[PDB]
């Protein structure tokens, strides 16, 4: 059952845009309470069957997910255009936020990255691969509550496989097996989580700055890794390097990553 357009009220201003169209803030009337939403709306009244299918694929993934650290889907609305209606994370992308708020304490960053690791542990348990895990796709509900978003490239793994075999190619967040063998697993998301961690402790600065993708691949194959960000605890940089374990077999999964962040945050 789809959403009722009559119960959706949108703001005029668009929060963001892309090839797909626009993202606007709106409100959806639930059984009694009104709920603030972020709405992804397709361009040219959903003319392109590619964009249409991709929006429907994303919603299919969101329907199966239920976790406090993953954005919830309210539903799909077929109206003047096709619309994907999500809970609103009011403060927006983690990278943009930290770029605007460089006073945020290391302890607050660990908190947020831990929350991300909890959501990813859930996703790994559920056998989904995110495939675009990065600071720009982490949204803040409050300065102390992060949620994972943008499941546009995500894949539900088959019951008999541990990986998915593959336009958009975010090479700077991709593990060596993704680039060399096109294999995407939860261990690959673990590598991306390492880069996300670096981004967060770098206050939303871009990774591997000034480097082309080919240059990053070459750097990593030499055993070189990005350095420790200014003021980042060594324990957290060490975890980053563990996430960037070249050999996927020996790289930690999210259970081990979340456990390390948990123990550092509380102890
Ligand atoms: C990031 C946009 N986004 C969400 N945006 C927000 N809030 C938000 C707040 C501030 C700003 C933005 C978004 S922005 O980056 O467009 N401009 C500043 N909350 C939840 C979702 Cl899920 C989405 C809404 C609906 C479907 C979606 N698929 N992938 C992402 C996404």
């Amino acid at each position: 059952v789809y959403l009722d357009r009559k119960l959706l009220t949108l703001e005029d201003k668009e929060l963001g845009s892309g090839n797909f169209g626009t993202v606007k803030k709106g409100y959806y009337q639930m059984k009694k309470v009104v709920k603030t939403v972020a709405v992804k709306i397709l361009k040219n009244e959903a003319n392109d069957p590619a964009l249409k299918d991709e929006l429907l694929a994303e919603a299919n993934v969101m329907q199966q997910l239920d976790n406090p650290y993953i954005v919830r889907m309210i539903g799909i609305c077929e109206a003047e255009s096709w619309m994907l209606v999500m809970e609103m994370a009011e403060l927006g992308p983690l990278n943009k936020y930290l770029q605007q708020n460089r006073h945020v304490k290391d302890k607050n960053i660990i908190e947020l990255v831990h929350q991300v690791s909890m959501g990813m542990k859930y996703l790994e348990e559920s056998n989904f691969v995110h495939r675009d895990l990065a600071a720009r796709n982490v949204l803040l509900v409050t300065q102390h509550y992060a949620k994972i978003s943008d499941f546009g490239l995500s894949k539900a793994l088959r019951a008999d496989e541990n990986y998915y075999k593959a336009g958009k190619w975010p090479v700077k967040w991709y593990a060596p097996e993704c680039i060399n063998y096109y294999k995407f697993s939860s261990k690959s998301d673990v590598w991306s989580f390492g880069v996300l961690m670096w981004e967060a402790f770098s206050y939303g600065q871009k990774p591997y700055r000034g480097m082309k993708g080919s240059e990053v691949t070459a750097m990593l194959e030499k055993g070189e890794r990005m350095g420790c960000p200014a003021g980042c605890p060594r324990e957290m940089y060490d975890l980053m390097n563990l996430c960037w374990t070249y050999d996927v077999e020996n790289r930690p999964g999210f259970a081990a990553v979340e456990l390390r962040l948990r123990n550092y945050y509380y102890d």
